[PDB]
């Protein structure tokens, strides 16, 4: 549950033990809590490769079973 750690905020995961990273269209990678700042500040830009996100688009998800 903590990984790498987030890249735009990094610190949930790692430090929250109870979230998720959903990925977007090139297919990356955005915490529970980038999708959160990341949209609320510009929504529309890859949490790393800046993408144009045809319009947000974040798959979250962890549990996988
Ligand atoms: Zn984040
Ligand atoms: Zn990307």
């Amino acid at each position: 549950m903590d990984d790498q750690g987030c890249p735009r905020c990094k610190t949930t995961k790692y430090r929250n033990p109870s979230l998720k990273l959903m990925v977007n269209v090139c297919g990356h990678t955005l915490c529970e809590s980038c999708v959160d700042l990341l949209f609320v500040r510009g929504a529309g830009n890859c949490p790393e490769c800046g993408t144009p996100l045809r319009k947000s688009n974040f798959r979250v998800q962890l549990f996988e079973d």
